[PDB]
């Protein structure tokens, strides 16, 4: 009973409601009762509802339905669930290990003992590994008491593509909010396509084009000479200027990203959004065309993508003799740019949702081979207002050669936080390896271990970082300068500088 | 009352245990065991407690000791903690706040309470991750009971560096690489020998600028130089086994070279102990030990040899263009006797069990990509019973967005099947439903119902489920593959498409 049911999560409420995303055409018919077509779904987050209202014919690039809200007169008791598995669940609460789970739920017997009072008991469950959303769980012939209300109807507004809905699950946000006028980038992108086919210069540069099927590294070194041709246009100033220094949205990522998209898609492909959408969706280097890399979203007003689009479709366009197998250029402007949409909301609405960053919490932190990580989410927190010692484990390994760890910087405040010398410590493949701290200043200690350390396929580490508490005070804010320990990797250098390698940590009571 | 693990607490008349002792102690400690945590440590395992033997004033190059048993008469109580807070062990087991744990151990209130008839009680501890040693904690007091007797001296062997430690360190693997040093060392140095004094390869020694010049240029005629020198029959075997690998390139060494010109300094190459501690933090050394995806390649003597020996003539030409070392001796000097002791390190540590990439929590990194179990028992597939199990993986990636095809699992009719409906992907917190259809009769592939992309600040969790329709164990010889293949972008190799590989091992477990 106690061992499945999180009673602090479970509750009686009037007029319990949750949401419902529904498919093209039940919008308005779910609305006259929720019926069976061995479970009804439902949750309390109305944006998570619009994600699984997409057509199941076309779930990639398909039209989107609507959320509705379900409301159950009377009172309701939500049971909410430390486990999915329903066996287990049956074997707790003294159930009937041969009826359904979902079938007990709706009967009165289960009600009274478990309903306290209620007219009827929906089970709730953890929505997903990085959310704070909850899933609900109804029997059918409880659910058929539910009042049903339209949320939105995402077809009504009559937007292109999949827009309705993303800019619905913007709202959640409305760093920062990614919230972008689709229709204006659509428009941009069009007029900037077009501005681009009837000009001097790149009009020049088209017709100084093999025109037939050649090996990639041609294709490319032409491609690269197109896009700097066609980025000198002034329809594409301000991409120039954004797309100039970061490595990744080169030229040469802009062209590589072309040649692959003109490979995978012939005729029947770009005859069809669904199947576009999900032969673009497979490859890699899309970020370039996103300018999204280090972790955050750089394309993000709707002049600069209508610009990226715009000159990865004419890109893609001549690509397509010199590479594809296609011979209706036509896709470029078309589906091409229809699904490259629809992938750029995608990764958008990504950033929009609360989600830890590297090196926070059990999210590691990649970088230059290395793969660090809190080994558990309370070695990631420093808890304080106590006198006394903590253990903070930290994983190490890298991807392959031997990568080594010279150590790691640790935080201090003249009088309470101190690292513990004899307890700090770092494992290799289990070989325990003790380390010298020495401060480097008033609040930063630096730990070197006493025997090499490497790391790579097949060797990790277990870094054990160990503090001391002198008095029971608080650490307030300011005290701590940093929020990251840092474990430093190997050296490189007219200046030397070292591969950092960031765990961030939280301070707590 | 649970900082005991009482399941592996015990009693045990003559418990012995392992303690490393410095050079100088060997025989001293002989004579006997003598002085909130102040214990007297012990292990074991006699080889991680040979680790502890290096000289305290040169850890990293410095002469090891030995390795002493102690042995406790009469009956002794070994209590398993499950924590090291002391703090916590006090307030849990109810003893007194205020006087420091290991000297409450060694009293006779403590001794009657916790000893289960034993003369001493004695702490244990878990080694440490990825170990299944045992830390032994010893009241002094208790400790001058102890009869000490020596397991083995590694001065008394008198060989060079660390050569004895490693030696007997690689007797607990005696796929184990056990190489002999002196060997190594005298193949070293004749093959040098030869490499100076020749032909051909004096003739390109000659066309040299000696004389700091750029980087790059330091580069090019150390690559030039590596290319002739590899061409020496001394070096024939290194051409071959360097010959398609590129982290074994010429051009590595030639990264390596410089790299070491660039930091020794006539101090630093004048001491091991700070030649050891500055050519420890540079990258690139698997390119001269032959170690790369998870491998040691150059697991012979000979090899070793010839690898180390290209590295030295390579660190001794590199000198003059890039560093500032009037003396080139250290290429041959200290420069072979610290690396040596580095390959020592890196080997002792591909010869202990270890976990490798995509097995129980430990990450698979390849293409930008990390993936691993969510936790040990995500790993482990339970048959034996009709029912469902979950299992979770975590999956980002480095920097840009790269997507998720979808998943590649195994299906065993009746025994393991894929649930569809519980099998999904959340990214970001947005729950993902796949489709799932068998590509054959031992394999079903999952992709996702909207595309997938994960990168720096988007992950994956992807939650796959099975159902066993039968009650009937899964053999071992009913499954093909022992991984879950998660799969990444899809690139076109000339005109042949291939998926990223992601793998996650499993277990098959009653």
């Amino acid at each position: 009973a106690d061992d499945v049911v999180d009673s602090s999560k479970s509750f009686v409420m009037e007029n319990f409601s949750s949401y419902h995303g529904t498919k093209p055409g039940y919008v308005d018919s779910i609305q006259k009762g929720i019926q069976k077509p061995k479970e009804f779904y439902s949750t309390d987050n109305k944006y998570d509802a619009a994600g699984y209202s997409v057509d199941n014919e076309n779930p990639l690039s398909g039209k989107a339905g609507g959320v509705v809200k379900v409301t159950y007169p009377g009172l309701t008791k939500v049971l909410a669930l430390k486990v999915d598995n329903a066996e287990t669940i049956k074997k707790e609460l003294g159930l009937s290990l041969t009826e359904p789970l979902m079938e007990q739920v709706g009967t009165e017997e289960f009600i009274k003992r478990f309903g306290d009072g209620a007219s009827r008991v929906v089970l709730s469950l953890p929505f997903a590994e990085g959310s704070s959303s909850v899933e609900y769980i109804n029997n059918w012939e409880q659910a058929k008491a539910l009042s049903v209300e339209l949320e939105i109807n995402f077809e009504t507004r009559g937007k292109r593509g999949q827009d309705a809905m993303y800019e619905y699950m913007a709202q959640a946000c409305a760093l920062s909010c990614i919230n972008l006028d689709w229709d204006v980038i659509r428009d941009k992108t069009k007029t900037k396509i077009e501005s681009l086919k009837e000009h001097g210069p790149i009009k020049n540069k088209m017709s100084e084009s093999p025109n037939k099927t050649v090996s990639e590294e041609k294709a490319k070194q032409y491609l690269e000479e197109f896009h700097q041709t066609a980025l000198e246009h002034p329809e594409l100033s301000e991409l120039k200027t954004v797309t100039g220094t970061n490595p990744v949205f080169a030229g040469a990522n802009y062209a590589a990203w072309a040649v692959n998209v003109a490979q995978v898609i012939d005729s029947e492909t770009a005859d069809n959004l669904e199947k576009t959408t999900a032969a673009l969706s497979i490859l890699p280097g899309i970020g370039s065309v996103m300018g999204i890399a280090d972790g955050a979203v750089h394309h993000n007003t709707e002049e600069i993508v209508a610009q990226s689009i715009a000159l990865s479709s004419l890109m893609v366009a001549q690509a397509i003799p010199l590479v594809g197998e296609l011979v209706d250029i036509g896709f470029a402007a078309y589906n091409f740019v229809e699904s490259i949409i629809n992938l750029f909301q995608v990764v958008h609405n990504s950033y929009n949702r609360p989600a830890y960053s590297p090196g926070h919490k059990t999210q590691p932190f990649l970088h230059d081979g290395y793969a660090v990580s809190w080994n558990t989410v309370e070695d990631s927190i420093i808890r304080t207002g106590f006198q006394g010692e903590s253990g903070h484990d930290i994983k190490i390994t890298a991807e392959n050669t031997p990568l080594p760890i010279a150590g790691v910087l640790l935080p201090t405040i003249p009088g309470k936080l101190d690292v513990n010398k004899s307890k700090t410590h770092i494992s290799v493949n289990g070989r325990k390896i003790r380390m010298r701290c020495r401060a480097i200043d008033g609040d930063v200690t630096f730990c070197r271990p006493k025997s090499p350390v490497y790391v790579g396929n097949g060797v990790h580490a277990n870094l054990h970082v160990a503090f001391h508490r002198s008095s029971s005070e608080k650490i307030h804010s300011n005290e701590i300068s940093s929020d990251s320990i840092g474990v430093l990797g190997y050296q490189k250098t007219h200046t030397k500088v070292n591969s950092k390698l960031s765990l961030f940590f939280e301070i707590k009571s």
